[PDB]
């Protein structure tokens, strides 16, 4: 039996045939379903997984069952015969990296999933060099406004040894400071890697907006301290197309969203460093980062410049100052010519990526709670959507924090 | 930890484990290979340990469990049906299980009120002439002239070899959905169907947005026969909004009682398949879902062009704005009415307050996050950074195939 898909809004109904390929299992039972938590609780299968992933390259290079198609899995086989593991080519690394975009069932923006450049960066030894290569990569994604995917691969786990880390979990993050009094300064959710930057030597500062500087580890080695150039490190300042007070709030945000601290696993290697980064959905900055209760927490002070009825839910202060934030943001980054998409437009466009998808593969793992935006949710058409989650190799998947 | 479902709250930072989810005797439709938690929709001895579970979690509610009372009560059932094949509720047992079915519903937020719902009983009733009776008792009742109380009437079971007790409509309140010769739809795309079955069985049209419908009700084997509402039990709003005065001449109005007629009761394994229960309505389900769907009212290009806001580009959050101050124009309005409504931020709170309650009192709460998490402003809901397990206890509320 295959998933029947239906969308409420047009009365279609598809098929996902693609679910059946699944490596892997989720967090679901017949008895519960747990579709809404956000984090999960030798050589023979090495093997199997490398045979399975250089199968679909091969596949993807339409040059499928041929004879470099064989000399290559030989390869493999007599690799893994002798030491336990292997190493990709670079082009099968290239093409590992996309599918594993492609196939992340909580990402919005895989319409881009083809477009993807690829530093290999897997001939690094030092934390030194890490840093040689992160500032290259965030040189060229930013582009001075005109952003570009690209990941950096650094070197695969190893059986023997401690793995290359980056501590942060972004490239780019915002100090939180925890004050005597409980209180946090700054980005709440950067407390601890602010903790941790402190203690490994760095002088902090007091902003809300204190660029933090990166934790960078080799194996089995202190993690050392590099402070991003700050010129390298592009920033919006927000302001809104009408309310002219609101520049006067000192906000802003960076332009590069690079996830660093999630692992890639391509036909069984892992690489436990592989910073990733595209562009910003403006509801991540404007809902989530600035009005989440747990993050910079600033409804209340927009809703009361705005002069609005705070004192009652029924007002909907709350919906009215979000909407001017997510304005803000769009406004703000179009004015300062940095790549950003509107949350109606990147939905539209993830309904063409579904359809796609449905054509060349027969499904597409979308995690629906993910999907739709946290502000206006049935507005956008990707609400009316039934979507099968289900987890495909290559992925990217989390890993525990390396302290 | 434990060994059940470990559940979070990103935003609090607590964390609880449900162990009620053990309770549950029925399989959902997910696998450990899928997950299908965003599909709208997924006997002998048999009867016989759903009647003995019900009996035992009624046993338990007035803690008289493994006594002599609790023990005859199974017998008396186990008699009945061995050589009936069926057996019947006391009325304690039916007001029981209609609270616990509500409380048990995975896709409902108000259940913080769940133990509040006044039950009739109709389980006498015998003509398609007396459901309808029953039914506008009940909408006299439950709007209670804009102060709604929750309530549920209850029509006879099914029985073996007897048809059943339906009411075709999906609510009870529902307004023409008319469909045009160039293809469109005046009023409510969501009822042509229910629209062109009333006409085929004789009921004269209107040609209004708003037309209310009538109510097509069913006895056991025979054709559904028609009844109109008298206009005065239905309870209506205008709406208008507070500072947009041009908003009221868009002539938009919603009725006051959201009462669902098409869901089956099922307790002990006994099946009401005609149990029409009310509530009051949350802002969102009337300003978001009902007059902004694209394939509902589609009324938010209307509103944003009044508002002269640029309808030409995504960017500039026209549909955002619009769909608010539509939500703020229901809630005006229902308040300025007097008619009981709950707008998304309290409902959520509550319904946090409902998770708490149930946390202590059975160690969990099914809910489905997808329904629970309101369609506009989600994440500045608390709902939406609480984790939630979604699993089906019994007695349930549940889907049942139309009559025709
Ligand atoms: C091109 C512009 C892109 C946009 C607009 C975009 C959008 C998003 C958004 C909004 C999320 C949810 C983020 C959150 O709520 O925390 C997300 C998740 C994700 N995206 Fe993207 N994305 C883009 C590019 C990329 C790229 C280049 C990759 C990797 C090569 C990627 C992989 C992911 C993954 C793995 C997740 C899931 C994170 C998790 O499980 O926690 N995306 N995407
Ligand atoms: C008292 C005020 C109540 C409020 C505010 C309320 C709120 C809601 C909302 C917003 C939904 C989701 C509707 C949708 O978008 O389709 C819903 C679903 C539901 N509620 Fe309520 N509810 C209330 C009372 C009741 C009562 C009195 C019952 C039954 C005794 C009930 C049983 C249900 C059920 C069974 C569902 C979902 C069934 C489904 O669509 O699969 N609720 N509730
Ligand atoms: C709190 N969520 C988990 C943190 N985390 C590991 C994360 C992972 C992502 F893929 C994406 C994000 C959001 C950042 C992001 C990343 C990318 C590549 C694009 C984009 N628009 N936004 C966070
Ligand atoms: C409100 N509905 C009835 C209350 N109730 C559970 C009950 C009533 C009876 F008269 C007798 C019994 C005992 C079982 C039994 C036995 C027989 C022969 C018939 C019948 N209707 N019921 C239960
Ligand atoms: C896909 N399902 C839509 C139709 N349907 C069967 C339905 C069922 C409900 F319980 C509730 C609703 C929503 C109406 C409602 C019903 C009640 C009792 C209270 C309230 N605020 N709102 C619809
Ligand atoms: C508990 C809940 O699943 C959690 O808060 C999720 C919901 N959906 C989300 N969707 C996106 N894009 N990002 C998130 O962080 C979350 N958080
Ligand atoms: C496809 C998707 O599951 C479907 O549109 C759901 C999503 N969440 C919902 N939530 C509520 N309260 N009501 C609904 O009708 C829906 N529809
Ligand atoms: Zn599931």
């Amino acid at each position: 039996k295959f998933p029947r898909v239906k969308n409420w809004e047009l009365g279609s109904i598809t098929y996902d045939t693609l679910c059946a390929q699944s490596q892997q299992d989720g967090p679901c039972t017949p008895r519960r379903c747990l579709g809404s938590l956000v984090l999960p609780r030798p050589a023979e299968q090495l093997l199997s997984q490398a045979r399975d992933f250089i199968n679909q390259y091969y596949s993807s290079i339409k040059r499928s069952g041929s004879q470099a198609h064989e000399e290559r899995l030989q390869e493999v086989e007599a690799e893994v015969a002798s030491t336990g593991t292997y190493h990709l080519r670079e082009s099968e690394l290239v093409f590992g990296a996309k599918q594993a975009w492609r196939n992340a069932p909580r990402c919005v923006g895989r319409i881009q999933w083809g477009k993807l450049q690829v530093f290999d960066a897997r001939d690094c030894s030092s934390a030194q060099e890490m840093f040689t290569y992160i500032c290259n990569h965030i040189k060229y994604a930013t582009n001075r406004g005109n952003l570009r995917s690209a990941i950096t691969v650094f070197p695969q786990r190893a059986p023997g040894r401690g793995d290359f880390r980056i501590w942060n979990s972004q490239l780019v993050r915002y100090a939180g400071y925890r004050q005597q009094d409980g209180s946090v300064r700054g980005d709440p959710a950067n407390v601890e890697i602010t903790e941790l930057c402190i203690q490994h030597g760095w002088t902090p500062g007091n902003g809300r907006f204190d660029v933090l500087p990166l934790l960078l580890q080799a194996p089995d080695e202190a993690p050392e301290l590099f402070v991003l150039p700050p010129e390298l490190v592009l920033e919006v300042p927000l302001e809104h197309p009408t309310l002219e007070w609101f520049a006067a709030l000192g906000l802003r945000w960076y332009a590069l969203p690079a996830v660093s601290n999630m692992l890639l696993e391509i036909g069984g290697l892992e690489f436990s460093a592989a910073p990733f980064s595209g562009w910003y959905m403006s509801t991540e900055i404007g809902t989530r980062n600035l009005c989440d209760p747990h993050r910079y927490n600033i409804l209340e002070d927009v809703a009361v410049c705005m002069d609005l009825d705070t004192r009652t839910t029924s007002s909907l202060w709350k919906d009215k100052a979000a909407v001017e934030i997510n304005l803000a943001v769009l406004h703000s980054f179009q004015l300062a010519k940095v790549t950003i998409v509107d949350h109606h437009a990147a939905t539209v466009s993830f309904m063409k990526h579904l359809d796609n998808e449905q054509k060349a593969r027969g499904g597409c793992p979308a995690d629906w709670a993910w999907i739709v935006p946290p502000i206006s949710g049935s507005l956008t058409p990707v609400f009316h959507q039934e979507m099968v989650n289900y987890i495909l190799s290559p992925a990217f998947r989390y890993q525990p924090d390396p302290w």
